[PDB]
């Protein structure tokens, strides 16, 4: 089975916000091993990490400065591989974030590099002149506020920065700065970690001749990977990213990942034509395994938009394998970023349903088995940097990041003590708790979906062709071998009917979903989904 990831189900796991087992306030890696039974009990394939590596936390482990060990506020290293043996004991793979396009400015790389401009790392970060004025080097905006290029007066040059000022981009042009950071992700390889989510895949290389950024022509759309108050939003990312040797690289990476049967890499792509560079990284069977999108993760989500989206996607190389995400720990919880004027019950399962649909792998979000609602985190709590530049017209990540809830009691039994983001009050009475033994609530019907998909080879990797079921439904069909599916969803609050584009064998129970069936025609009371095999 050295192709499971292709339309697996992974369950990505925030460690600081999972479970606290040490009574910090910090979730950490012991609470995930302890949480691993449920976690298996959801029907997922495996878990994706977010970093828990050593870290100033600037970013919240996305500025590392020890690629190859556990930051002591998440445990040790022997708590990672106490918790990876154990995750495989369950039959779960376990991936783990790489951050290799950029490192914290604590990382010895960096300390060294910024020096002076002879040391041997100097050009293991992206360094340049000012202007003539002292000016950046060019227009590039970082996503967190202010220009791309930091000053620091030991170089008398600027360094690059897509992120915080405290996250310096590595120079991809130095083939040594990309081996050893090849080396570093062999080092987790070694310890038998199933795959990589790799986070912005597409930053590796930047132009060497650092050309400005067009501007974005007013009218036109913006990028999806960031909200339209960003001014980083008013230029085309072609020169700062998504250049054409990183596909050379991703080769590389992929060779190493080929050392080790049975590995898998998810990229995160964040691009102004992201589906494209979603089929462009993963086809060709030589690069990237999968990667996935902003476009499920923004604020469209009709039943007419997902159509467009398959079909864009479906004129794109046949060879690509797209993972679908409709939420991470960069984005609006789902429940409330597409469901915030649908019913709070209802609806997370019916689009759960499509998630667990689409012909792709899946990464679900802790949480998102619960429907759980964004919280609402006050300006005196916000933790996330990225929360303090655009107040309040864009307030952050916390929103997505509050603890999870395991019990109905205090800090929903996330911690003994007041925990490194407030417990949602909304979330209490969603707990892990009070859903795991009602077969009415959004975990079992994510039980139950997950088991359904998993018993139905269709709709692990098979086909997938849009059909004609009015404008206000979703309709395909999935098909692998003796099996082809009839798949129909109602994401309304309203009663839909249709005529039946093709002809049904027979009716697929699933989770309590309603359907009725009267001849040739399909009915759909509000938020429900309807499976039939077809003949
Ligand atoms: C280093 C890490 C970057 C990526 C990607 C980033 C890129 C923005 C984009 O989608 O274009 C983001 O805001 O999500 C991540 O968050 O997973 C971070 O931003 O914290
Ligand atoms: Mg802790």
């Amino acid at each position: 089975n050295m192709m499971w990831w292709r339309g697996g189900v992974i369950y990505q796991i925030y460690p600081r916000s999972f479970l606290d087992s040490r009574g910090d306030g910090v979730g950490d890696l012991n609470g995930i091993t302890e949480k691993l039974d449920y976690v298996a009990s959801l029907n997922v394939d495996g878990i994706w990490l977010s970093p828990f590596f050593t870290s100033p936390m600037l970013d919240f482990g996305y500025d590392v400065s020890d690629y190859r060990d556990v930051d002591p506020m998440f445990g040790t290293l022997e708590d990672f591989k106490a918790l990876l043996e154990k995750a495989h004991s369950l039959g779960l793979k376990v991936m783990i974030d790489q951050v290799i396009s950029h490192t914290s400015d604590q990382h010895p790389w960096f300390q060294e590099s910024r020096q002076n401009r002879t040391n041997p790392k100097a050009d293991w970060f992206v360094w340049a002149d000012p202007k003539p004025d002292g000016t950046p080097p060019n227009n590039w905006l970082s996503i967190f506020g202010g220009s791309a290029w930091t000053f620091d007066s030991r170089r008398q040059q600027y360094y690059l920065h897509n992120f915080l000022t405290s996250q310096p981009d590595v120079n991809f042009h130095h083939p040594e700065a990309r081996q050893a950071q090849l080396d570093n992700m062999r080092f987790w390889l070694d310890l038998g970690v199933d795959g990589f989510r790799l986070d912005t895949v597409n930053f590796y290389f930047h132009d060497a001749e650092l050309r400005d950024n067009p501007p974005v022509p007013k009218g036109e759309a913006k990028t999806l990977g960031a909200p339209e108050a960003n001014p980083y939003t008013w230029q085309r990312h072609v020169y700062d990213l998504s250049r054409p040797e990183n596909l050379d690289f991703l080769k590389d990476l992929r060779a190493l990942m080929d050392e080790y049967p049975g590995t898998t890499t998810v990229g995160e792509i964040g691009d102004d034509n992201p589906l494209e560079r979603m089929a462009e990284y993963t086809a060709g069977g030589d690069k990237l395994h999968m990667a996935y999108t902003f476009d499920l993760l923004n604020m469209p989500h009709s039943a007419s938009y997902l159509r467009e989206v398959i079909e864009r996607f479906q004129r794109l190389a046949g060879d690509a394998w797209p993972c679908w995400a409709t939420s991470n720990h960069d984005v609006v919880r789902s429940a409330t970023r597409w469901g915030a004027d649908e019913d709070p019950h209802a609806y997370p399962k019916v689009m759960l349903a499509v998630l667990f649909s689409l012909r792709g792998s899946v990464c679900l979000y802790q949480g998102e088995e619960l429907g759980l609602p964004e919280a609402d985190v006050p300006f005196e709590r916000i933790q996330d940097p990225y929360g303090k530049v655009l107040w309040p017209e864009f307030k952050g990540r916390d929103g997505c990041r509050t603890p999870m809830p395991w019990t109905d009691g205090e800090q929903g039994g996330f911690s003994p003590v007041e925990p490194w983001l407030p417990m949602e009050a909304r979330h209490l009475e969603l707990a892990v708790s009070r859903q795991q033994d009602d077969p009415n609530a959004t975990l079992n019907t994510v039980r139950a979906l997950l088991a359904f998909r998993r018993s139905h080879p269709a709709l692990f990797d098979g086909d997938l062709s849009l059909v004609d079921v009015g404008d206000d439904l979703l309709g395909f069909t999935r098909q692998k071998g003796d099996e082809t599916l009839l798949c129909v969803f109602n994401l309304t609050g309203q009663e839909q009917q249709t005529t039946l584009p093709v002809e049904v064998a027979s009716d697929l129970p699933v989770a309590h979903f309603t359907a009725t069936r009267d001849g040739s025609t399909l009915t759909l009371p509000a938020y429900q989904a309807a499976f039939m095999q077809v003949a």
